[PDB]
């Protein structure tokens, strides 16, 4: 069947759209080549529609069926709870898209009578009605990139009332089932330090390792109605409350398998027969589907001792080599099996014999040295996209701050420490906003974080070595330096000068600012301050941070204020 059918109505914006980076003094201090930075808009939506619209041909075999049964036997150990309305309302982001039924995200979080009444009625409708397709809105996503232009990605989501009901029925399932099924292969259970540890240990556990990343082109579009029903068959192995079992059954048939598409003007836009990017099950379902297809394909290809690391559609495979010619033919057989399963590649996969040459979740393992000179492995990436997005976020207030999420996840990197920490701490200190909570996302979930709490968060996610790394690899240094020339970012010597200045001001303020000065900026001086475990680090409640993926799932994980 076709992934989409279109009526001809356009994918429309709901307000004015900006595509060009503004010429602003604060963003210009970071990045001077503003014309290289752009944001996608609904103007390129038709280009994206063409790429995501195609017929799927799926052929399943015995390897696929055997893997499915093994996955279902693991899912059969799970007991999942139904969330109460209050618990589901607390998980709603403060700025989640308002309902078309006269209430918004603030009303949901406050348990307003109108919000609660509508949610109760949507819930009863899922219990009673197993067939009526649920309406979805289709919008073009606004994302920032550097030139060499990508068309806008498309987001498809149901009304706010439906989203709260999805959490009641499935929040506990999507949060616990993936690790029960995939074990150590489920990527979202790891902090960045645990992810590097798993990759390094897996690589070194093989007698002769071979690894590859597998990129599926337009993954959401490759997901069939059969894949979505198979995903439900896994969820159905859980012990569930009867209302949850009915709501999952109704959500699968009325929403997850497909449905009508409506634009921002209320016009009928088309029909979807593939994965919706903006539903609670998107990350869990994509992870399960990608793992199932890859595990079965590994057996069809005769790849030896395949260890997967899966995060939604992102897949990395580490296995036992059989020699270069054998591995090359086995990888082609893996690709042919994935294609039969309706997961064709974007870029054809390449066998790799060095762990540092593999790119997974846009990142690669690199090496630096700690204070004692000991080798430390860490995850880095090309800093182009993070710097272009940090420049945009400096010139325009955006709801989600990728710069903050990049500092958290990429804290040990030369670019996050020297550029991002230096730039944002300087601006925030000058605006007296170091203590102001800002939103960021970790594995798709939204968090409200104060920049002053960064040292203890970094210590927990990466260890104290994140504040002591030096002697970065020449390859890493060259990649950063070349990206700065390309974007017109001032050189690292300038960032070291700016860091010494903000560090002195942070130290002069005492308290939490001085902890930021001491730990975050120790790299900028020869006269190093002594770095001991931060007391607040052991008291940090990071439950929920690295449990599961929630991209498109409309999840908020920061504490709810009492009433
Ligand atoms: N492409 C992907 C990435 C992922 C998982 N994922 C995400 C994510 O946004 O979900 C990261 N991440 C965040 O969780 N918050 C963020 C805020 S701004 C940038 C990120 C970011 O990269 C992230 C960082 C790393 C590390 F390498 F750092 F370990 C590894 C995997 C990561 C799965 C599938 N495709």
């Amino acid at each position: 069947s076709m992934s989409y059918t279109w009526t001809g109505a356009l994918i429309t914006p709901c307000a004015a759209e900006e595509s060009k980076l503004p010429i602003n003094p604060l963003s210009n201090s970071l990045l001077r080549h503003h014309n290289m930075v752009y944001a996608t808009t609904s103007r390129s939506a038709s280009l994206r529609q063409k790429k995501v619209t195609f017929d799927r041909l799926q052929v399943l075999d015995d390897h696929y069926r055997d893997v499915l049964k093994e996955m279902k036997a693991k899912a059969s150990t799970v007991k999942a709870k139904l969330l109460s309305i209050e618990e589901a309302c607390k998980l709603t982001p403060p700025h989640s898209a308002k309902s078309k039924f006269g209430y918004g995200a603030k009303d949901v979080r406050n348990l307003s009578s109108r919000a609660v009444n509508h949610i109760r009625s949507v819930w009863e409708d899922l219990l009673e009605d197993t067939e009526t397709p649920i309406d979805t809105t289709i919008m073009a996503k606004s994302e920032v990139f550097c030139v060499q232009r990508k068309p806008a990605r498309l987001i498809v989501f149901p009304d706010l009332g439906v989203r709260v009901c999805e959490k009641m029925a499935l929040y506990d399932v999507v949060s616990t089932l993936p690790q029960a099924v995939m074990g150590s292969s489920y990527g979202f259970q790891y902090s960045p330090k645990q992810r590097v540890e798993f990759l390094v240990n897996t690589w070194k556990s093989k007698k002769c390792p071979m690894g590859f990343s597998y990129d599926t082109r337009c993954f959401d579009s490759t997901v069939t109605e059969s894949d979505i029903r198979v995903e439900e068959s896994i969820y159905q192995c859980c012990d569930l409350a009867p209302e949850a079992r009915q709501a999952i059954r109704s959500l699968t048939e009325r929403l997850y398998i497909g449905g009508p598409l409506t634009n921002s003007k209320g016009q009928n836009c088309g029909y979807r027969r593939c994965r919706a990017s903006g539903v609670l099950t998107t990350s869990c379902g994509n992870t399960l589907t990608c793992y199932l297809k890859a595990t079965a394909a590994c057996r069809a290809a005769k790849l030896q001792d395949c260890t997967m690391l899966v995060n939604g559609d992102d897949l990395v495979v580490i296995c036992e080599s059989a020699g270069t010619q054998e591995d090359a033919a086995a990888l082609r057989a893996f690709t042919e099996a994935m294609t039969r399963y309706s997961a064709p590649p974007g870029d054809p996969p390449q066998p790799e014999y060095d762990l540092e040459l593999i790119t997974s979740c846009s990142s690669n393992v690199s090496v630096a040295h700690d204070a004692s000179g000991k080798r430390v492995y860490y995850l880095t990436r090309d800093p182009t996209t993070p710097l272009a997005r940090a420049a945009w976020e400096t010139a325009r207030h955006t709801p989600i701050n990728s710069w903050l999420g990049n500092i958290i996840m990429y804290a040990p990197t030369l670019w996050a420490r020297m550029i991002l920490m230096t730039h944002f701490f300087s601006i925030l200190l000058a605006q007296e906003q170091l203590g102001k909570a800002l939103d960021c996302q970790i594995y798709g979930a939204c968090y409200s974080i104060e920049p002053l709490d960064l040292p203890q968060i970094i210590e927990r996610l990466h260890g104290l070595s994140a504040f002591t790394l030096h002697s970065y690899s020449p390859g890493e240094i060259n990649r950063v330096a070349s990206c700065l020339r390309k974007l017109g970012v001032p050189p690292l010597r300038t960032w070291r000068h700016r860091a010494r200045s903000v560090r002195a001001k942070l130290l002069s303020q005492g308290g939490r600012a001085a902890i930021c000065g001491r730990y975050l900026f120790n790299w900028a001086v020869r006269t190093k301050l002594k770095l001991t475990p931060i007391p607040a680090a052991s008291q940090l409640d990071l439950s929920g941070w690295f449990v599961a993926g929630y991209s498109g799932g409309d999840i908020y994980h920061s504490l709810s204020r009492a009433r």
